[PDB]
């Protein structure tokens, strides 16, 4: 049998240094996990002991950090080339500076090719990004070929800023007929590789005849097989086994996030092409493994334009910004104002002809704010400033909420008001009355929405069956502060950008903000 | 005796082109009026019969029409070359583009002198700007020598965009040893030229010792000595004839404003340069005087960059802008909330230590508001389309109103609802509640005003005796729609930029505009 050992990443978000657990900032350097660094050290570890690698990235390297907001994805390119990643899929964040934020920093500057087969170009752009991008590559490993085919999110225009230019097809309809093809010239190992998620991995492996493994993203879903090294979860075993409809048995995998794991699947392959056996786990990439010194180097100089760019001026404020928890845990304080607007701006995207965007409501719990920001220094605002705002490495994720849901939410937000708790809702589009009179559980007098498949946006009373898109925490999409109806009723939950970015952003283009307190949040 | 002949300008503001009888848009050309080819007939016509004249000029040629939008200020300097004025006070437009937008297209090419004695540079501001505005300037008039000393509004910082290293000093103080200067050179003959208003212009006839006549500007002031040729009512005669402190009569002059008068003053002087007699009158610029066909051409030519940038993108809407008077003339509608928050955003002056910003409050008839702008064309926002929601040539004007006189116009807007009248207002900074139901001068039930003396803004109810800062058209001030408390109880009242240029500057900085009906208006 040929073996092969496939390694690979998946949804990395920006973590090109190490972090902590919880993929958050690195605190104490002796107790932090993954970063490039360390990467590196343990896939020259595996290319010394296994003739036959392949370095596979699942898409969503853009977005998450400081250095994506500074480097655009220069950085992307020059760790991955450093790295030696044999092929990476396109994800939904790769597009989050559009097509010209893709084609100019990554897809001209990577050494590997980049892949998606279900994503078409039309009008002027298609000459323009022609090859830069492809369906599939056929890599020779020793021997053997080895064919790569990519796939993305047919969701990713709901979710980044790919323009109008580029058609997300169908990924089994648009992988079927390459797959076809590459059997056709006698390439006999099939990997699809991309970025749409588990349950579409699934699908892939169950109905895209001659796949022979799937390797995914975008759910940054922790499989394993045993007991689990670290606090992720597992949702199945790794790899996770999909009998496909001709019969075969397809392995599948993912590896989290934030690059705080390295999958690790072994394949052995007959003479055929067919897959004999997997087996494999992701392994996680803890202190004990060391940071390669040159890496870490190289990551220390691109570090200092980063702590250069931490204290410039971003645009200024002409209010105080009021993100003190005796404001924002109390009653409507004007940073979870400006925050919820930065919120929806980020989320602004090509609508149907029915939206004037396709979401328009946003929530923010009191206790996620962390500080305020005054008006010393002319009003600067910086980088560094926002960072104490938003210190939990967070990002603004896109929920489907009912309206019953989201009452329950509101009723949890006052349930026992008075103590200063966290679970107090700062708003975006949505106007809510308590009467703190009433019973917990009993206290929303009035809850509005700010409607979206409208012309013209205004507020109508919150529908209990209607299920609205809200733009939240990450933190309360996973029932953090006792959100346990969001997640337990959520009916989906996409993880959208980092939390700062989201808000330098929005000043960035704003230049000079005066956010206020205006009713959005009343009592009685 | 020694004659001379001032001719005088003041507040053109941006009329390059013949206007109507009302200053607005010229339609049927055989009526129309003023601009400056018409102008340079009659200056001409004049210095060929007086052998001793001055042109002057008491600023605010800067703001009012596509010319300044487009041209910002190359307009000014090429058209009074072509005039040749003999020297302009700078008014408190011309800092609306800052210190910057002074210097290039004005300072550096007119090819007169341009005066202000009561401003002072300071920082390295100082060391750019010194000798490119001059405290006065004396001028050969024939065998004799006339000064021109200057002096600008010290209301500037809250009326334009002048930035923190220009102090405005008060006019009397700083005019005074300017004047001892002069007479003590063998100076006898003094003309201060300044844009202060006719109550400063006569404060300075009466106290500045040494002054033989005063030419303002600023409060568009329409002085005339018999029965007044069109529209204007005459505020005095012409000149106004101010007794000084030191006994002597001395006459103040204005010729109203938007380039329809040219002032004209003959002033006898004594061999001392004591003034002996003073006689005039402004002269209607109607069409009985040709437009000189040079000019005219040169103007036809300067128009052809105006006509292109007119339907320009200057930015784009996500939603429908509802200005229609079904929606403005009955509830709160998004294009009264879009052009109500263009008004405050261009009223954003540098503030004292206890104000965010000296202004919040804004209010316009919603039959102010012409038309709709529909998402045609991919949601692009023209000027020509904004010309049609605003196309009477108004200005956004700052008042002082007490809480008790804007509680009455609250009432007056809605005193005969039902019946699609244009005071309905639309609002920003201001949270209204109407109950339809109670009789007519009783039917507001809440009125809360957003805060400028707090670090936050938030709402308040509207105090009967505070005096607040108002954002409203020129068309209110002066008491239309029947907003006669308006026109009777302000306090202040000063003229501020042109309606159109006050929201395509807004949408040209937001770049994407999304305006929600939010509750600023509500019923029962
Ligand atoms: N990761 C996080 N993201 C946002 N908010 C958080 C996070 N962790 C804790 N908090 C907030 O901090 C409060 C405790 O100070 C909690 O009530 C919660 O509101
Ligand atoms: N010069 C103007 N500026 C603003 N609004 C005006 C002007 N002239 C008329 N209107 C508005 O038009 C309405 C008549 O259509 C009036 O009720 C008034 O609201
Ligand atoms: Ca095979
Ligand atoms: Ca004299
Ligand atoms: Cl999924
Ligand atoms: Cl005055
Ligand atoms: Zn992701
Ligand atoms: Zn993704
Ligand atoms: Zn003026
Ligand atoms: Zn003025």
């Amino acid at each position: 049998p040929w073996e092969l050992t496939i390694l690979h990443t998946n949804d990395v978000h920006s973590r090109l240094e190490q972090t902590s657990e919880d993929s958050s900032k690195c605190v104490d350097a002796s107790r932090c996990m993954g970063g490039v660094a360390r990467l590196f050290t343990k896939v020259q570890q595996i290319r010394r002991a296994e003739p036959n690698v392949l370095l596979l990235d699942a898409g969503d390297q853009y977005q998450g950090t400081i250095w994506f907001t500074v480097y655009k994805g220069a950085e992307v390119a020059h760790f991955m080339n450093a790295l030696r990643y044999d092929a990476m899929a396109l994800g939904n964040h790769e597009f989050d500076n559009g097509v010209e934020g893709l084609i100019e920093p990554l897809l001209k500057e990577a050494k590997f090719p980049i892949l998606s087969a279900n994503i078409k170009a039309k009008g002027p752009l298609a000459s323009q990004i022609s090859g830069l991008y492809l369906p599939y590559k056929v890599l020779p490993v020793g021997d053997e070929v080895v064919g790569i085919v990519g796939y993305t999110s047919k969701e990713t225009p709901f979710l980044s800023n790919p323009g109008t230019n580029l058609v997300f097809e169908d990924e089994i309809t648009a992988l079927q007929p390459e797959v076809d093809k590459l059997k056709t010239l006698n390439v006999n190992k099939i990997i699809a590789l991309g970025h749409s998620g588990f349950e579409m991995d699934k699908l892939i492996a169950q109905k895209v005849r001659g796949v022979d493994v799937v390797v995914g993203g975008h759910s940054n879903t922790f499989l394993y097989t045993g007991n689990p090294p670290s606090k992720e979860v597992p949702a199945g075993k790794y790899p996770f086994i999909v009998t496909s409809d001709d019969g075969r048995k397809v392995p599948v995998v993912q590896a989290y996030a934030f690059g705080k794991y390295l999958g690790y699947l072994k394949i052995e392959f007959d003479e055929r092409g067919n897959v004999i056996s997997s087996h494999g786990n992701p392994i996680l990439l803890d202190s004990s493994i060391p940071e390669d010194p040159s890496i870490k180097a190289d990551i220390n100089k691109w570090r200092i334009k980063l702590d250069d760019y931490s204290t410039q001026e971003l645009g200024k404020t002409i209010v105080y910004l009021d993100g003190s928890s005796q404001s924002c845990r109390f009653r409507e304080c004007n940073m979870g104002n400006l925050i919820c607007d930065a919120m929806i701006n980020n989320n602004l995207r090509h609508a149907d002809e029915m939206f004037w965007n396709h979401v328009s409501m946003c929530i923010l719990n009191g206790g996620g704010i962390r500080s305020p920001i005054d008006e010393r220094n002319d009003g600067t605002i910086t980088w560094e400033n926002l960072a104490a705002v938003l210190p939990f490495g967070g990002t603004f994720d896109l929920v489907q909420l009912k309206g019953s849901t989201l009452k329950k939410a509101f009723e949890h937000s006052v349930h026992r008001y008075g103590q200063s708790t966290g679970e107090f809702l700062q708003v975006g589009g949505i106007h809510v009355v308590y009467d703190l009179s009433r019973k917990p559980g009993d206290r929303v007098v009035k809850l509005d929405v700010l409607c979206t498949a409208c012309a013209v946006p205004s507020y109508d009373p919150l529908k209990m069956d209607e299920v609205y898109k809200v733009i939240l925490p990450n933190f309360l999409a996973n029932g953090g502060d006792g959100f346990q109806m969001i997640k337990d009723e959520l009916l989906r939950h996409d993880s959208g950008d980092q939390d700062i970015n989201v808000v330098s952003t929005y000043i960035s283009k704003m230049k000079v903000i005066y956010p206020a307190v205006e009713g959005r949040i009343k009592f009685s």
